[PDB]
């Protein structure tokens, strides 16, 4: 409860959902019209721990330095950091941007020679990293020819220099699948029959085959690319509620896509060196981690793509760990990289994160049972996925520290009440019984749940399974018996009575069976009589009386 | 091996398949025409002992007797067995033969008064037990009308008792659903303005509507009972390899129709009498029973509805025996009067009716192996269900007189060698493991069915659920790496890989099932590593991953 100052509320709902851009944004507006600049940057600061490889949010954060000269003292630690070697931004919008600053800071006119050449370097740097490629390109491309095309040769070696820097940007773009490809194509022909008309004809004639290559690549991309949406905001004041993914949230379609393009790539049908095969790989991922961010399959399969090729037992826990930072809830992510710490030796990380996605989850839970209580199925779907985490916390607790740690862990699954979901009561059953086959502590646990979900026809379904699992005769059919009147729908009940009856006559009794039946052909009259007593003389799951004998059912 | 004695060729051949009815007409035909009546009576005795109620078998003898006066001491022996009160046939063909011989022995014109009775009371009997009840009965009706008809009234009291019977004859046949219905409405209201002016428009008037309800149930009737088959011959000559069915042989088409019609009959549409309605449907049973004699369904359906109506503890066996002598190699029928033996305290009756059905298989797939050796699905088929009855059979015999018992019978099992089948093993291993909860004796009864089996996956799969379902963790694996190249098509294959997984990373080792991995993504390229990956954290069977965080999937 906070009075009327809106940097508290803003922080207040970014603490519960940190993965929502847009309240950064919202916040970020709102220091920026205040000129408080200190924690403009402590939020942006924020987003980029959280979100390092997010390269539109660092194009956001330059963009507000570029609108007010150019300050170095601020702008290069910044270029510094998203273009370092670890956590390196390759997205065309933020080498755009980069281009930009390198050509207000280096003067041509004012600096000849070695200007001109920074510069061009700037420009190669964004050619080898990027834009062989991305094939929506044009612009970059554009601005290269021209930059180089408006160089006016003072000397003779500039000019030699310059046909040739000229004809390296040719041969390196009209050889990938790009937007600029036909129209690029016309300009090097006219300028190959410019510079000389002896060499034309074999210039213009050694790429041409890998032209058409390029372009109907393109063209394939084109198809596969149909409907793909590259929309985040590269600046604070364009972006929006819509433009920006809310927690957990992600086009299904536009995954696809994204998959179907790295699929189309991870054939190396350009003919790439290892090198750079990877590296155009490594690219389309990122340009995927960017639009489909909370999206866990994939950082799932960039992490392992990523660690597969070399060595470096680091990597693979370096991508599920950023995935994470978008997506904390994740179970795939945080089980992933449970298994990578485990894998080297970093036995307390286990816990941690998997305690790190638990703990979101109640967050959510809670969240959500307050916010529309009345949801009862988006309730239930949470508690469900609250509780398997708690199941596969306990059972890998077990593995890993034993009987007394998972003993803890259940406990306070136990305290959680109807919180949580009968599995976490059938899965613990399970861990008690198989320490030594003993049945007492095990039937305690399932006997305790049954206080929760005597009236759950799958908790009951299950509990029958382990008391049959077991062998707990006795129990079987009392455990039924009393939850006949008690269990949800049919369906599970019919299937439950027929379990019951192929077990009771498996150990005798007849009379047992005999009045098990009865009841069921009175609660589910309607019933075909052979067709029961052919499921009660099933061996290992297979109804042989009607597969060797009663075919025509 | 015989010489040229086609009596004891034919002798062999029955003793080989004593449910083919051709190969009793066959020797009775050659009996027959040597003249060796003693003979000729052996083998019909033989049959009725089998097929008590096969009343078109009797319609056969009797025929026989008829063609050749009319000796009473061989007929009526004959008459009193097949129309007893417990194997009572109830057959219009029979009856018809029936009343033909009560007519010759009776002569109305040299034997008056008693005699006319004794004939009427013939006729009654048929009209009570089977006329009213069958729909396809005008030839039964024109006769006993015309018999009436023909009656010339010599005093006042036969004619006042004339009346009687013809008006009693109409009013029983135009109130059930017939073939001669609309007929033989013509020839009752013709008849009742000739006895009688004044009464007809009141007679006629108080059946109408029960007529009308007879017509429209007749069409129904014969709506359901399209093309029902009734052509099983009843004379010796008119027998064919055609019209009799060859052992174990019935048209599940017809078995359906007549279904059918029972559970049109079930409903008592006709609003009988509880004794009226119970022998109407035991006539429509028997009807079945005789035409599709061989469907197990029909002999089980008909002793549970037999014994459904009221008390007499031996009801049901009776009816489930005489389906086994129709069909001894039925699972169906062995299991049920199993039951039924063991509910009644004939303990010793249990294990001889189980070896019964197992010694009928047994002589069956020995001829299937020498008579058609290339068959490899028929043989398999029936080593299948040869193995199944053994299954059932040691799980009987463990439960009724314990481990000793079931050990003995899996011995037997373990000296046919391959001429049984994998699950024999398995539901031994089972039994041996249930004694108390020891994996050692089980284990090696697996062992030991991989002399036979390592090549079957089917066998492989379940040994690999019994070591799970067991917990022998490094059995688990030793398996499986030992059966991975030995496994017949993938599918089964594939979905083994997952089940070791899973069960290897229930039970770390993670370099374990990281290696498990490898391999399996090397056997199956092609499968997706996040889906994989998802299986292997599935709880209780449900893929929780899926389901809650990669629905698309």
């Amino acid at each position: 409860r906070d009075e009327s100052d809106v940097i508290g509320k803003l922080n207040d709902m970014i603490e519960e959902q940190p993965t929502d851009i847009f309240l950064y944004v919202k916040l970020l507006k709102h220091h920026v019209s205040l000129k408080q600049w200190k924690q403009v940057y402590e939020t942006f600061d924020k987003l980029h721990d959280r979100f390092p490889l997010m390269a539109n949010i660092w194009c956001m954060r330059l963009s507000l330095e570029f609108d007010k000269e150019l300050d170095a003292a601020v702008i290069e630690p910044v270029l510094a950091r998203c273009l370092s070697k670890e956590l390196g931004n390759n997205d065309l919008s933020l080498w755009l941007s980069y281009i930009t600053y390198v050509r207000k800071k280096n003067d041509i006119i004012t600096g000849g020679e070695e200007a001109r050449n920074i510069v061009i370097q700037a420009f190669q740097v964004v050619v080898d990293k990027c834009a062989i490629f991305e094939p929506k390109s044009i612009q970059f491309w554009n601005e290269y020819l021209h930059f180089l095309e408006h160089w006016k040769p003072v000397n003779k070696f500039e000019e030699q220099q310059r046909v040739q820097y000229i004809r390296k940007l040719y041969k390196t773009l009209l050889c990938q699948p790009m937007d600029c490809l036909e129209s690029m194509w016309q300009r090097y022909t006219q300028w190959e029959q410019d510079v000389n008309q002896l060499t034309a004809r074999r210039h213009i004639g050694e790429l041409s085959a890998q032209y058409m290559n390029a372009r109907s690549l393109y063209q394939d991309w084109l198809n596969i690319t149909k409907g793909l949406k590259r929309n985040l905001p590269i600046t604070l004041n364009q972006a929006t509620e819509s433009n920006l993914p809310k927690p957990n949230e992600y086009d299904v379609q536009q995954l696809l896509i994204w998959l179907e393009w790295i699929r189309w790539e991870s054939d190396n049908k350009l003919e790439l060196s290892d090198d750079l095969h990877k590296a155009r790989m490594t690219y389309v991922y990122m340009q995927a981690a960017q639009h489909v961010c909370f999206a866990p399959e994939i950082w799932f399969n960039m992490a392992n793509y990523q660690g597969e090729k070399n060595t470096d037992s680091t990597v693979i826990t370096k991508y599920l760990k950023l995935g994470q930072q978008c997506i904390p809830n994740s179970a795939v992510l945080a089980f992933s990289l449970s298994e990578q710490y485990e894998l080297n030796t970093k036995i307390p990380e286990i816990e941690t994160t998997i305690l790190s996605c638990i703990d979101r989850i109640h967050l959510d839970l809670a969240a959500l049972m307050e916010d529309d209580p009345t949801n009862e199925s988006a309730i239930n779907q949470l508690k469900s996925k609250l509780t398997y985490v708690y199941c596969v916390y306990m059972n890998t607790m077990k593995r890993i520290q034993g009987l007394a740690a998972s003993r803890k862990i259940f406990g306070k699954c136990r305290r959680l009440k109807k919180l949580v979901t009968p599995d976490i009561y059938l899965e613990n059953a399970y861990i008690e019984y198989h320490i030594s086959k003993d049945t007492k502590t095990a039937c305690k646990v399932l006997e305790l749940g049954l206080k929760y979900f005597a009236t759950d026809g799958e908790y009951i379904n299950k509990y029958l399974d382990f008391l049959i699992y077991v062998n707990e005769e006795s129990q079987v059919k009392s455990l039924f018996e009393s939850s006949i009147d008690k269990i949800s729908d049919s369906h599970l009940l019919k299937m439950i009575f027929q379990k019951v009856i192929f077990f009771e006559s498996k150990v005798g009794s007849l009379n047992s069976v005999r009045t098990l039946e009865k009841r069921f052909f009175e609660k589910f009259p309607e019933v075909n009589k052979l067709e029961e007593f052919t499921n009660k003389y099933k061996v290992l799951d297979v109804n042989y009386l009607q597969r060797l004998e009663l075919d025509y059912m």
